[PDB]
């Protein structure tokens, strides 16, 4: 198609991509022009639509659960797939085949014009759900822009982009990307067509991106939205641009070829015995009921594999390749109001032909029977129990808000999609002892579960979250991974269990040692592993049982990247490698421009990641227990709640720092792979994108253990030492709470605030550096309290060991800028300044009590108040803990060398034993 | 004397001392005999004499203030002393010689019996006012029982008690203690003479304790009370029994001989200068008045130390000593209506002649003269400015209600009693910086004051309240102790300076091991001191200054005991050691009876202490700041008034339990020992006995302090903790206030009324042992409250975050014996009961809501009241705080398995994961 060179290309792949701010619902998307003015809001009065019903090609769009529209002139391709973009082996991209074009015949019944086809797929399609068509067939009543207020396109074919001088530049050939945007204006229209035509350089009546097709374009989709209805519908196919309507009424007439056999009894518990052969006959017999046989139509094995399907215009000939064989299996509908029964009296292959099911059924094998077809539907509040093995090689399609009940015997060799609804997995084994559910399951579209009912029911290294995920509910059960295969956040692993718990372990790749080969998979031989998903439920009206996730890998160098979320009644147990807590980059469309072209447009080639577009990310557990290794929690992590036990030689971090270098863990959406690598933090733009962490919980180190809260990032909870831990806060990060220290523990803050208290104990040490702090210490018999280039504000009466000042400060008094002591039980030294209060007029003032052992160069500040003394006494500045003199080691030094309250001067003496002010 | 055996002894013995209920001024004491039996009561027509005035030997009373009263025939005596029996050191009792005995010459112008003397003493007296004479010599004028209608004696001659059948049991020999009460009834009189006589197993007109004189008891005093002037008179000395009326005209002739000289001027601003030589020849030169001279005479060298007086019966035949070398000196008289002066030409040895000062004078050296002799007595509203030394191992008397001003220059030798008025200390240093005021200082009567206008004026060891003290005004300044020598609670140390405060600190004896040599004082080694006076000024009419008090032991075994009194407009604080606020035991007169008269009698040998009588006492502060050690409010404490506040590892602990052991502070008049012991509270009478403590301000705990009210206590103020701190209200002990938890504090009600709301945050917690409890209890993230043994009865909406319960009740609601909901947010825990209440006809009731958290076993009654439900609904009764559902280990049970509304049977069932009645 054709974008305008005036807006950012970006725009026009992620409307394709739904990446950017287009995600899907998405509304008021703001769209500027190179110069960064306001071109227009895109999907002010509709949600964005969901483009994943277009095939990834762009020719065709997924009009139901097996069929899809477009030109018939389109005589060459013979699949489509579906989902998102690129390469990452996770995603197991499904190519859905056709079986049959359905190219349109014009007749007096049929009035419309032959380029136009209905084809049928081989498979139910999982990964999105279909899009309703439009109706009406003339073409001027989607005229009503209040009825009918948005309207997009979307296609592959090639791709220019336009620009103030309307001169074209061809960035890239026909089928390489898909882009979008709405459409022009409203151009003409009439019976069974419309034509939709503007200026691209110009924002339309659709909105800032209109965009127009060429060639290449052709039997792309172009959607109206119903306000009336809040739908998005697909209008027509694109054949300045000419568009022919979608044709309900001939789509109805392919479907009900396809689907015209329903089994029913009227009184309830039915039942049917299935039975055929491979000429593609087959029967279905009724208990009761009359007939009692049906004669049913499935997969022909005396006809082609491929043929060519029927032209009906000599313009549109060509390859036109169908299925006969596939496609002469018709779907099946069967229905019950009580609990019906589907018997396999022999091996089915339905070909094409599908399966729906409305109401409770049970479905068995008379011996080992096995089913193949397009797929399985099963409605909103009804079960299925599924007890047929499946095909080896054949993947079988779960849709329908129903629930499947796998309940075969054995090894059942065929794998599933499960696109909508729930299956239960709950194989049972042979005489043999031989027990599988699927050879591989994958979960898609978001709309699915997979419950288990059983151990051992897959090998979990065939299990995959595919494009847009679903729910594994482990239904308190238990389960090992090395990796999780996982798109996107669409993964959710949870437990449903209200009286069970659940365990996850990962344990990360068996092997980083390449293999030999050439189908090598690197995602299995990496040190980095990620998933993108959640860990526990975050749906309110779903139960979040119990779940407890564990990070086990066997070596110190592997990493396991959390970019989703967790929402977990449990916790989360680290004993050894790298875990990171992390937000992620905003996805983007893919670039594909060649070197010229992407200079031209001034973006980088391949992946496009902003670094001050990330999404922020929350996560909770009960708490993190960190027994070994080293758990991080990088940017863009909004919130981490729960309490924090690091133990052993463990480590813990919190908070990226501004200016530094930090080690940032991004998985790329193109390949799947995870990279972790140090990245200078220093463009404003990025920094302010940023969040500062809220840490809400309390953290306990034991052991050897480290912690390290910095940058941005906030403490809200107290921090507990024991043992020889060490706790660091530092580079301006901030802590709501207290800091305990016991044994031989040790903390410190560096340039960072710590709101809140210190209490030593034992031989534990405390050290400020380069901070200033206003709260209260307390340390008693062989702790060390140390200021380095510290000021430090007293709040009241305080006890203290040893204490070690270092060009610091400590302010006796809140008041200096009622009276306040600090005692020092232990050995004071070193050098630095202590501020006072005092009233010589009543001789109080702050006091400062030391040992024998007490010793160092200080100075001596004072700050009097109010009245001149009517008496002359001395008032006691530094005195001794008891009747024992101050040491001879020990210097004062009175600032401004005196202190005046009124005619009276006083000055610093030791006298006695102590520091006095005098009057001479 | 002798005495009734059918009334205890202690009754006697007390009356002689002023002890038990016979107390100066005392009224209407009830006198039982040993069967319990009211004899009569005592002093219902005259406030209780005040037997200070008679001597400590019984055989003389002080008429004058050199002067005293006895019988001619007590030949061998040669001194009197005075104050309170035994032999606690702080007394410092001293002993009056006598100079000039006085004996009676009968003759033409002297009809009277000359078995009479007058003795007048060396020094005056401070310890006591001397008492009036009666005037009359007819024995008649007293007879009248409406002018005269109490009369009394005292002595120390052969005791006797003696029994129903009048045989007399002789208990003790002459001149070992006093026996004392009424007198007999008036038997017959005449001029210069009265006898008194009758049974003394009967109650007289005098009242139930008629007592008569025996060997040993002639000389000794009779008083008689006038109604009209409302005094006690000195009527007779002892010689049934007759007595020798008093003789107010020869008294007369005997005090004129030795005081003749008045100095005066009349037109003011007199001056005067002394001298005298060592043969007892003195002058006083008047600048001008005629004569200028006037000879005086002085203590005389040349005459012997001790003479024989003159003997005028040779019946009374004897030593008769006297000192015609002190008795020389004639005692001087100065008035001035300005500013009079004596000036000091040389050193003054006036003997036994003292010095009396009406207005306002300066004394005067010209250079370092000395004076030496009875005493000063100083006028109402006088001043007299005193600027001449004293002389070694000799003590100044200091009487009148006048002020002396002392100030002169240097180490003065001399000590002082101050017995009346107001002695202001203001010595000045000399040239080499010599300055002391007194090598020692003795307040005594209570009628006296030391005021100080300088430091460092004296030796604060060699300061002591005596008999009765007096008041010690500090006056702005600040004074240390080791320990304060003080007899009873006439000590009082105050601050009248409306503008400076003052500190006292005590610091306790300095080594508790006993040294050598033959003279130790034991109170100067002990472990425990005492201090049975006042702290701060109790006289609304007097200023009570800012007055501070600090304990500040060394060690931590130091015990300071307050058994008197504090009104500090100020703090006390304690940094070490123990601490008591206690009552004491009434006084009662020491038993000096053998093993066998004292097994009769049925009293232990020595000191009398009863348990349970005892005085009972109030202490007020601003605030006690218990910065460490121990603070401990004992028994017999009425109240204890202002706020509290213990820190770092300090204790304080309130009120006495009865029925366990309690440690008992306790000092002995007669030895002024201090004892702390362990003592069991077992007997009814005692436990009745001791008052509730009323402790009225409120504590703060913080750091690792605690607190411990028990007992009979009752704490009027709320509590409130930080840190680590630990509060235990228990014993059946009271508190209206409120408790408020935060950080790790602790707090605990066992078996004990809190009347009160109660606070938890942070990490706090709050037991209920074994009480009940009907307030609120409000505790958030992180808080634990626990029940053991323990009923709990909600008055309103209420959130907790964890609870446990433990053999526990609680009732949601008031209204069980408009509805209430108990949320507990975090764990629930235990087993226990919850009553509820309900209205199955509105489907209402009160709420428990748990969390996830929730376990437990428990059992569920409901009331229910009143209605048939016209629908039938589940009533919810434990619910989930929010849409997830109750754990498994979470057990309810109904009692009486079912309630029923009307024909409406509802029983308990878990359905939804939440707990309702049901109706099956």
């Amino acid at each position: 198609g054709h974008t305008y060179f005036g807006i950012d290309y970006q725009y026009y792949r992620d409307f394709a991509e739904n990446k950017g701010k287009f995600t899907v619902g998405a509304q008021n998307i703001k769209v500027y022009n190179k110069q960064g003015q306001l071109v227009g809001t895109s999907m002010t009065k509709a949600p964005m639509i969901d483009f994943s019903v277009v095939s990834r090609n762009g020719v065709a769009a997924l009009v139901e659960n097996q069929y899809i529209v477009s030109v018939a002139h389109n005589v060459g391709y013979t699949d489509v797939d579906f989902g998102a973009e690129g390469n990452n082996p996770d995603q197991h991209r499904f190519t859905y085949k056709i079986v049959k074009r359905n190219n349109y015949k014009k007749d007096n019944l049929h009035p419309y014009e032959d380029d136009y086809h209905n084809p049928r797929l081989h498979k139910f399609v999982t990964e999105a759900a279909p899009i309703d068509m439009t109706s009406n067939m003339n073409g001027s009543t989607y005229s009503d822009r209040t009825k009918y207020p948005e309207r997009v396109r979307i296609g592959s074919g090639r791709q220019f982009w336009r620009n103030d001088q309307d001169k074209g530049d061809q960035v890239a050939g026909a089928y390489h990307y898909l882009t979008a945007g709405n459409t022009h204006n409203q151009r003409g229209a009439g019976n069974g067509y419309s034509y939709l035509g503007g200026d691209v350089r110009k924002a339309g009546e659709y909105g800032p991106l209109p965009i127009a097709g060429s060639k290449g374009d052709s039997g792309s989709p172009m959607f109206i939205y119903d306000a009336e209805k809040q739908k998005w519908l697909i209008n027509g196919i694109l054949r300045e641009n000419g568009f022919q309507l979608v044709r309900k009424s001939y789509f109805d007439e392919i479907f009900e070829r396809d689907l015209h056999t329903s089994l029913y009894t009227r009184a309830g518990n039915g039942v049917y015995t299935i039975s055929g052969n491979d000429n593609g006959q087959g029967s279905i017999t009724q208990k009761s009921g009359i007939p009692s046989e049906i004669k049913i139509t499935l997969a022909n094995m005396s006809l082609p594999l491929k043929e060519k399907d029927k032209v009906h215009n000599p313009r549109y000939d060509g390859p036109n390749i169908y299925s006969p064989r596939l496609n002469n299996g018709e779907t099946l509908y069967f229905m019950d109001q009580k609990q019906g029964s589907l018997i396999f009296a022999s091996d089915i292959n339905q070909g094409a032909g599908g399966l729906y099911f409305e109401g409770n059924f049970t479905v068995s094998p008379n011996s080992n029977q096995t089913w193949q077809g397009a797929g399985i539907h099963v409605s909103e509040n009804s079960t299925v129990t599924w007890k047929v093995n499946g095909v080896e090689h054949d993947r079988l399609s779960k849709i329908g808000k129903g629930t499947l009940h796998v309940q075969a015997k054995g090894e059942n060799k065929g794998s599933i999609s499960v696109g909508d609804g729930k299956v239960i997995l709950e194989q049972q084994a042979d005489d043999q002892g031989n027990k599988q559910a699927f050879s591989e399951i994958g979960l898609v579209s978001g709309r699915g579960t997979v419950q288990l009912n059983d151990d051992k029911q897959f090998d979990t290294d065939k299990f995959y979250f595919g494009f847009r995920g679903g729910r594994l509910d482990l239904n308190g059960h238990s389960l090992t991974f090395k990796r999780i295969q996982n798109t996107d956040e669409g993964a959710m692993i949870v437990n449903h269990n209200t009286t069970q718990a659940a365990n996850v372990t990962i344990t990360g790749n068996e092997s980083i040692v390449l293999p030999n080969g050439n189908n090598i998979n690197k995602l299995d031989y990496r040190k980095e592993i990620a998933y993108n998903g959640w860990f526990g439920e975050t749906d309110k009206n779903k139960h979040n049982g119990r779940l407890n996730l564990i990070y086990k890998p066997t070596t110190e160098d592997r990493t396991l990247l959390l970019s989703g979320g967790t929402n977990l009644k449990g916790d989360i147990t680290q004993t050894k490698g790298k875990l990171f807590f992390s937000g992620r980059p905003t996805p983007h469309a893919y670039n594909h421009l060649n070197k010229r072209w992407s200079e031209m447009e001034g973006i980088p080639q391949g992946e496009i990641v902003w670094d001050h577009d990330w999404i922020n990310r929350t996560f909770k557990a009960e708490n993190f227990q960190i027994k070994g290794g080293s758990a991080v929690v990088s940017r863009n992590v909004s919130s981490i709640e729960g309490n924090w036990t690091v133990s052993n030689n463990a480590n813990a971090t919190f908070g990226v720092v501004p200016n530094q270098q930090n080690t940032i863990c991004t998985r790329s959406d193109w390949t799947g792979l995870t990279t972790c690598q140090k990245v200078d933090l220093t463009d404003t733009k990025v920094i302010n994108s940023i969040p500062k962490t809220q840490i809400n919980g309390s953290i306990n180190l034991t052991d050897n253990a480290t912690a390290n809260v910095k940058g941005l990032a906030k403490l809200n909870g107290n921090v507990t030492l024991t043992n020889h831990s060490q706790f660091t806060l530092s580079n301006n990060a901030t802590q709501i709470g207290n800091i305990r220290l016991s044994d031989n523990s040790t903390a410190t803050v560096d340039n960072a605030n710590l709101n809140g208290n210190v209490h030593l104990t034992d031989s534990a040490q405390f050290s400020l550096k380069n901070s200033h702090f206003s709260h209260q210490i307390q340390g008693d018999k062989g702790t060390t309290v140390t200021l380095e280039n510290a000021t430090w504000t007293m709040p009241s009466d305080t006890t203290l060991q040893n204490l070690t000042l270092n060009n610091s400060t400590i302010t006796l008094n809140s008041a200096y800028s009622r009276f306040n002591t600090l005692t020092v039980n232990g050995k004071l030294s070193g050098q630095g300044t202590f501020q006072f209060t005092s009233s010589l007029f009543g001789y109080k003032s702050d006091k400062l009590k030391l040992s024998n052992d007490a010793e160092g160069d200080y100075i001596l500040s004072v700050r009097n108040t109010g009245k001149e003394p009517e008496t002359l006494e001395q008032l006691t500045l530094v005195e001794s803990k008891d009747n024992q003199p101050l040491s001879d080691k020990l210097k004062f030094t009175l600032e401004n060398d005196h202190v005046d309250a009124g005619a009276l001067r006083y000055k610093l003496v030791k006298n006695d034993g102590e520091f006095r002010l005098h009057n001479p």
